[PDB]
């Protein structure tokens, strides 16, 4: 909103339904294969075990929260990358249900549209995508 305290990854609470809410817009599936599904579900309950495992409940780093932010990017970023080498066209139209999901699951919780996280997550997804597409496409030189 005009004030807002930016506490994404800081408070668990609003982290969950925030998760939660961008977790559910990928199990509709609407493009996506159902199989990601049970693979995410993992990935959830991992990141949910990483926080638990750096703090019970109290508790807070900023080592956490660089390295938790940038590990969701980076689940999801792997799940891009098998997408992007297989078939870039289901990226597109991935990207942009994602793009539609974080507006959505943003102004459903912080109510801010500060596009930093997007834009961070959108930067290294792609950057880490367009550098495994690179090693992939190497690998499967003539």
């Amino acid at each position: 909103g005009s004030m807002s305290s930016k506490s994404p990854w800081a408070n668990p609470k609003k982290a969950n339904a925030f998760m939660k809410c961008l977790i559910q817009k990928i199990s509709v599936s609407p493009v996506f294969p159902q199989q990601e599904k049970e693979d995410m579900e993992s990935i959830v309950e991992t990141m949910m075990s990483a926080i638990s495992g750096v703090s019970t409940s109290r508790g807070s780093s900023e080592a956490t929260l660089q390295a938790m932010n940038m590990a969701f990017a980076s689940s999801m970023a792997e799940l891009v990358i098998a997408e992007d080498v297989n078939n870039p066209d289901s990226i597109a139209e991935k990207t942009e249900a994602l793009s539609q999901a974080l507006k959505q699951c943003f102004r459903s919780t912080m109510g801010t549209v500060n596009r930093q996280f997007i834009t961070e997550i959108k930067h290294l997804m792609t950057m880490f995508a367009a550098e495994a597409a690179q090693e992939a496409a190497a690998g499967d030189n003539e």
